[PDB]
């Protein structure tokens, strides 16, 4: 089962679902192959009904599509959908969380409230609001209006670009065209090019699509900004994860899915009802997460992770997954089936996300304490149909270290250099203890043993001093691992690295050093890592295509995985994927996106899949930049 | 050629390009087949990098998805994402008609001004804007501004759909939540949706779609307002269609793709070139349409119609074609090859709509003029090249009678009734002169000989007592065969509709009937024959889904095609489709398209590729509606 997944306790749970014939993603993937070749490499198109059309890779015809679209024009159009398509999710995340933070200030949403006053007031100076003299709940109903008026055109471009990233690098991406006119224009003006009889010109097609990678980033930046006001901006946390954290004589409720407008009030409202719980026979309601709103209150309040992404199914298979919670995104509509063999409660909650099988429950932030005890009560049910029954729930756990906001990160630096927090961390790049920062992002995915390019990449980084920020599942897998606990930095760092960590942990009282990764969040909390990277470009005075910055997706799965790749080459970085995109049955626009984009933008994608030589690739890219800073490397 | 295409011009340009060597769309399609079975049934998806993912039709693996997305799931999400994409290229349309009517009333844009003042004030009341004591510009002002809020959230829905479909369809569509929030919204949340781990329930999904396909029709119906107010609401008008409309003598511009933003300057400016074009040796600027820009000045211009979608190629293979001027849609990229053979300039004008070895040459609204002339200056140039040189046009044109605006036929049908005008065809549907109606919309298709489905089905209809009216490429198809000639009514028509269309034609002074099917407009301009059944309906007191009244989108090719005949069944007509779009994958969605859909908005559709069944089936479908009414049938 190491084929599958390197993660012991998904082994153990891969077991039991093969002795309980629980057909798993593992299995369907192993059905599906051969997989279409077409598809793999890009080469087909569905975008009329003339089609569908594929192109042969090599050899004889078909050579071009039936309107005439070349090879290049349907690689280009169908990637450029599925950064529409990743934009779409974020930004709908980030709408929701805007209408969210509208309503309570309202006074139409009573369960949420302005809960970090100094996150509101920062965004609203970096937006141009005032602030002086104004009540919090007004200067909250414009940043709220602000945020809404960023999904369409308007007399400015969208500020959650313009106002997130330095002027000088505003300057480039405008020179380019580049800039969103708003979030939800740019959605539809690339369904519309791509749409039959329309753009076919690879480069232009390609431009359109860096672009709405820029509306992308705007709504995981406004998602970040939007959750730290409504829930507080995350400071170091000590928690755990993996299977583990399931506890056979609790209601174990997963979060899973994607935004804590749901996941928040779930964590509070479970606290209290801890005696209902206990009446039912249960020690209390134990909250776990799974995917990025697992992420969300693991930073904010510590609940444990229980998995991530492609072995998300592995908890029910514990038989001790009372309930399962879902707003969005990510989630396998198998667990909707495999449920009824385990006996979780799936519960829906968003309107436009449910899956047959699975019960619905309404969650309306009006009504949300309401409906979350609703929700519970389905819990407690379940959990008292269990009595009696056996759980094999893998004693298998890691200590985790999490919590590192970029608020954070600066505040932990301060703790050397009071009213210059950044600059030791520039001097310990300068001086080589800090080779170059990489950022691990995005998913597991079925063709890769799970956590394993993670955690290989990551491995040769540090012990080459690099230092690794991780968000999303790619924090995920790291957490699993052990990469998020202290204990193992003397195992894990290089010499330069381990003297860094050490000495800004033992700076904040930690007796100890920071862990060997620094876990920034959900994949809107990509974000974060912009603000980090944008202020050390202008404390230095330099754009981020001279930083020794770098990027990988290791194991990308999620549409939206692809549009935060193209906003990381868009910003000015290297960017690795350790899986193959559908674009290398075109050869022109393989070298745009890996080549000369670094005339445009300055970053570039890396696409390598053996996840040693993408560590070197990696080194390479960090060690030029250094050099193009004068720096020894 | 006949299994190609029924128009002899077109099977007369097939055999130039056959002995020349000049690969045409029908050889593309030649070449791609057979085509594959998992895209033609819906059965795949490639919404992540797990995929390319499918199901066999039938048999045994691969039954289910990677994540366990079922075939419902899959064939429902692609459906909607094409509903999207068509969605995005309207209201991009009618986005930047908006855009052109504010900037002609701020100043910014003196080759625009308010031509229709009286449908300027017509839709003011409509949206109920008030106009008493307003100036003209601030009227209009006011409507550019509702129309761009209309695609984003706002506290009012849609209002080009909420002010355009009578009360009781709008509550019947409300309570089933399917009236948009903002056409962007929507199209935002249809990708959000259908990306991966999201909706994962059919009709949940299929809902999602009808909301979204009616986000479309407020698209439409924008793009026909705004057009009527900037360039004049159609009224009858006496042209010619097909190849022969080419000049040997003259410089030959075509006008192809979609916005009259562009299309109509081209044609008002190229009547002040005349003499430059004369100094050069031409008699003159032949423009001439392709497509629904096409359409559009030949709607309100009498411009001659060259040819319609699938044989766009063909008006290049006489050699006479000196320029074809390009906006957006519908265009197939292999005229930019295909001009390096024939001489002819292929110019490009939108910056989200290039084609790689197309010479591009901006448009700007605030240059229109300027940027026309240099536009035609390229055509004259091309003319001269051609000094000497063979041509082949085919003789062969047609007598064509258009420009049935719903104002236009509410116009013509006063003359029989002056203060009741839709009673005199109420008064023949009762009587049985008319049977009914049936719209014929959309494109062809190279799978279907061109033509053959929209001119088999509507002969059957006409000698029934149909009414016809046609749109688009279905409106091209029907041109270019006669059906537009009054002098073919007497062959075509049943006795009944004869006598109806005689009678008002007579009462309008022709001494003759009316055509045989009237040509209400562009795709866009399907929102006319919205309109005219909305109005029928609130006549009648009743729900358009009462009314004897169909669709046919008979060689349906486009993502925009999918769209109008999805919102022709959300608003409750019954709509055929000529072609297979991919839904016959799942049994599940197909009998929710065509058949459970009648309990949600009471149209539905009818996928039949026979064209004597399809009318067959449509006409059943009118006499079920005449029965539902009391009507003898
Ligand atoms: S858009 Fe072109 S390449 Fe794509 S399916 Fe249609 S004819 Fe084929
Ligand atoms: S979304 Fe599901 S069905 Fe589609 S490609 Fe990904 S794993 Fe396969
Ligand atoms: S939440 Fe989803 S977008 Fe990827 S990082 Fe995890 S599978
Ligand atoms: S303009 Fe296009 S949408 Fe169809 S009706 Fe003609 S091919
Ligand atoms: S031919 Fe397999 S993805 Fe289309
Ligand atoms: S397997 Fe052919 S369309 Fe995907
Ligand atoms: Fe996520
Ligand atoms: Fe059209
Ligand atoms: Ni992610
Ligand atoms: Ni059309």
């Amino acid at each position: 089962q190491n084929l599958k997944s390197t993660d012991r306790a998904v082994q153990q749970m891969l077991d039991k679902a093969k002795r309980e014939g629980i057909q798993t993603v593992w299995d369907r993937y192993e059905a599906m192959k051969p997989q279409c070749g077409f598809g793999e490499t890009g080469l087909c198109c569905r975008h009329c009904l003339q089609g569908p059309c594929r192109i042969n890779p090599f050899g004889d015809e078909p050579k071009v599509g039936i309107c005439g679209a070349t090879a290049e024009v349907i690689v280009a159009r169908g990637l450029d959908r599925s950064i529409a398509a990743g934009a779409a999710g974020h930004s709908g995340h980030a709408k929701h969380l805007a209408h969210t933070l509208k309503k309570a200030v309202q006074g139409k949403a009573a369960s949420y409230m302005i809960k970090d006053r100094t996150k509101l007031h920062s965004i609203a100076k970096r937006l141009g609001i005032p602030t002086e003299g104004q009540k919090d709940e007004d200067i909250a109903l414009e940043v709220a209006k602000a945020a809404l008026a960023d999904f369409h055109e308007k007399d400015t471009p969208v500020l959650w670009v313009t106002t997130v990233l330095p002027p000088s690098r505003v300057k480039v991406l405008s020179a380019h065209g580049l800039i969103p006119a708003g979030i939800d224009h740019e959605i539809a003006e690339i369904m519309h090019r791509t749409s039959m009889g329309c753009d076919a010109d690879a480069q232009n097609l390609l431009l359109g699509g860096l672009r709405c990678s820029l509306a992308d980033l705007a709504g995981c930046y406004m998602g970040t900004d939007l959750a730290d006001i409504l829930f507080g901006t995350p400071a170091p946390v000590v928690t755990e994860s993996n299977l583990g954290v399931l506890k056979a004589d609790a209601v174990n409720v997963a979060v899973h899915g994607h935004n804590p407008v749901l996941s928040d009030i779930i964590v509070s409202v479970s606290k209290e009802m801890e005696n209902e719980a206990r009446a039912a026979g249960a020690t209390g309601i134990n909250v776990v997460g799974i995917c990025c709103t697992g992420n969300e209150v693991l930073m904010r309040h510590g609940i444990p992770a229980c998995t991530h992404s492609v072995s998300q199914e592995m908890a029910m298979i514990t038989g001790a997954l009372d309930a399962m919670i879902l707003d969005y995104q990510c989630i396998q509509p198998s667990v909707a089936t495999i449920a009824e063999c385990t006996g979780t409660t799936v519960i829906t909650t968003m309107e436009m996300s449910k899956i047959t099988g699975a019960t619905h429950v309404n969650f309306a932030e009006e009504a949300a304490v309401e409906n979350a005890k609703q929700i519970l009560r389905l819990a407690i049910d379940t959990f008292k149909r269990r009595k009696g029954k056996p759980v094999e729930i893998p004693n298998i756990k890691t200590k985790v270290v999490a919590g590192f906001s970029t608020e954070a990160i600066i505040n932990a630096l301060s703790k050397l250099n009071a009213n210059d927090p950044l600059k030791p961390l520039i001097d310990n790049v300068v001086n080589g203890n800090i080779r170059g920062v990489c950022l691990f992002a995005g998913c597991n995915n079925v063709k890769v043993p799970q956590d394993q390019n993670f955690t290989t990449i990551a491995r040769k980084l540090l012990k080459q001093n690099v230092l690794v920020v991780a968000t999303g599942c790619g924090a995920g897998a790291l957490m699993r691992h052990g990469f998020m606990d202290p204990a193992n930095v003397d195992e894990l760092c290089g010499d330069g690295l381990k003297a860094v960590l050490t000495a800004i942990g033992e700076a904040n009282g930690l007796g100890g050093p920071l862990p060997p990764v620094l876990h920034m969040g959900s994949c809107v909390d990509n974000s974060r890592a912009v603000a980090l990277v944008a202020a050390l470009a202008n404390r230095l005075g330099v754009d981020l295509d001279r930083l020794p910055v770098v990027a990988s997706a290791a194991e990308a799965m999620h549409e939206k995985a692809v549009a935060i790749g193209t906003w990381a080459v868009t910003i000015g970085l290297p960017t690795h994927i350790g899986v193959l995109p559908p674009i290398t049955g075109s050869l022109p626009v393989t070298q745009i996106l890996t080549s000369s984009v670094k005339d445009i933008t300055g970053g570039y994608f890396i696409v390598e899949l053996d996840p040693e030589t993408a560590a070197d690739k990696l080194l390479a890219a960090i060690n030029e930049r250094r050099a193009g800073l004068g720096l020894p490397w």
